[PDB]
């Protein structure tokens, strides 16, 4: 990891550590309820870096890609999916990160993946690039994402991004991602398959019970219901007494077996974000634009 410089080693460092990893890995396992986008990625992505001449006439004329969907369905996830099987330098970038003179970020980023051999850039939140003096900033931050997109064999530069209002992005962006994808809500398959992943570890009709009673929830929410009521079971009962001496490392009671009636606490917690009405804007959106 060794680079020349003719910018602030503050935002170089900066970059360094909050986008830049290698490390980290998410197994496609680890991925719920998406079967389909998850070939559709491993096409326009992953393939054609393991066969590059192949593609001639058929080349993945994706550039990048965009996936759309409401918040917390898995977009970041497949994302980092990518840079795992491919083994790259993962950039996971902000659109807030890019925006906080404030074009340089763009510059150094994409100039840092080209040294950095083969890279995945993924761009959360893209929608906000666009849209007096102020709104500027935005204005020539966006002209600098578009000159340095079309710069995308080992020395590949990936460029995913992730969006929740996809309606705003004009067409001077679209060109720049080809490739776009519905990352949907877990389905009912797709949400008790997300319980198996997360409750593992802890403690069927049960589950799908649970998975049955979500419906319009997103896998984050989901995610959070766990922990929650994961987590209520033993406060309640176990140190409902709070005995401060009590409760020290007495590890022996540790099987506390987590009821039905926490996963109905917690479900109680937040209610349904995404509308209905929502999600038809979504279906709208990849009919014309996939
Ligand atoms: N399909 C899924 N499988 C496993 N975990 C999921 C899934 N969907 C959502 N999650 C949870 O929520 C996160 C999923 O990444 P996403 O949140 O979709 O990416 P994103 O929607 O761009 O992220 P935000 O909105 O900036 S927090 C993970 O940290 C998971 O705990």
């Amino acid at each position: 990891a060794a680079d020349s410089t003719g910018y602030d080693k503050d935002l170089v460092e900066a970059l360094e550590r909050d986008i830049i990893s290698q490390n980290p890995n998410v197994r496609w396992d680890d991925i719920a309820d998406l079967v389909e986008a998850k070939k559709l990625l491993k096409e326009a992505v992953v393939l054609p870096m393991w066969m590059p001449e192949f593609f001639k006439g058929i080349r993945r004329p994706w550039k990048g890609v965009l996936m759309v969907g409401p918040p917390g369905t898995g977009k970041t996830l497949l994302a980092k999916a990518v840079a795992t099987e491919c083994k790259t330098t993962f950039f996971n970038v902000s659109s807030s990160t890019l925006t906080s003179e404030s074009e340089k970020l763009v510059r150094l980023l994409f100039e840092m993946a080209r040294f950095y051999s083969p890279a995945t850039i993924f761009i959360d939140e893209i929608d906000s690039i666009c849209s007096s003096e102020e709104h500027e900033a935005s204005r020539r931050v966006k002209a600098e994402l578009l000159v340095q997109m079309d710069g995308v064999p080992s020395k590949m530069v990936m460029v995913l991004a992730a969006t929740n209002f996809p309606w705003d992005i004009d067409e001077a962006l679209r060109r720049r991602l080809e490739k776009r994808i519905y990352i949907p809500l877990p389905s009912a398959k797709g949400r008790e398959e997300l319980l198996r992943i997360s409750l593992r570890e802890l403690e069927d009709v049960d589950l799908a019970s649970i998975a049955e009673n979500m419906e319009g929830y997103s896998g984050a929410d989901i995610t959070n219901v766990c922990r929650d009521a994961s987590l209520m079971a033993m406060r309640r009962r176990i140190e409902g007494l709070t005995p401060e001496e009590i409760r020290n490392l007495s590890k022996e009671e540790m099987h506390m077996p987590t009821t039905m009636e926490d996963f109905e606490m917690a479900l109680k917690k937040v209610s349904k974000s995404v509308s209905a009405a929502d999600i038809e804007r979504y279906e709208k959106w990849i009919f014309e634009f996939g």
